[PDB]
């Protein structure tokens, strides 16, 4: 699976 961006990291909850 791939889709992790660069502006995910604050993304999760």
């Amino acid at each position: 699976v791939r889709r992790f961006p660069w502006w995910w990291p604050f993304l999760r909850r």
